[PDB]
């Protein structure tokens, strides 16, 4: 599923993202934008061998079993493909406990390069929330 903007922002906010751990709601709609331009069923393969998945790009190394990345781990306890779905409550959770690992949102290095420190409450003006 390609989301609407203010569409996943509704998403993300209904399933509790907005403000989680001190993160804005346009911070999580920016982060999205530049890993999947909010393409659920997005998918890139690293130089390392791990995937990442859906809409925010999460990594096989060590948040998804995928069966084909080498010792790596699945700390949120679900199949890469979970985070493909066109409901993004996996993605949403599992997000929550990578945003909690210790540096913030600098875990996803395109919302580091490309929306930290930016107007990221532009990614959610206009939107009904
Ligand atoms: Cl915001
Ligand atoms: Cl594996
Ligand atoms: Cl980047």
């Amino acid at each position: 599923k390609v989301f609407g903007r203010c569409e996943l922002a509704a998403a993300m906010k209904r399933h509790g993202l907005d403000n989680y751990r001190g993160y804005s709601l346009g911070n999580w709609v920016c982060a999205a934008k530049f890993e999947s331009n909010f393409n659920t069923q997005a998918t890139n393969r690293n130089t390392d061998g791990s995937t990442d998945y859906g809409i925010l790009q999460i990594n096989s190394r060590w948040w998804c079993n995928d069966g084909r990345t080498p010792g790596s781990r699945n700390l949120c306890n679900i199949p890469c493909s979970a985070l493909l779905s066109s409901d993004i409550t996996a993605s949403v959770n599992c997000a929550k406990k990578i945003v909690s690992d210790g540096n913030g949102m600098n875990a996803w290095v395109a919302w580091r390069n490309r929306c930290k420190g930016t107007d990221v409450q532009a990614w959610i003006r206009g939107c009904r929330l």
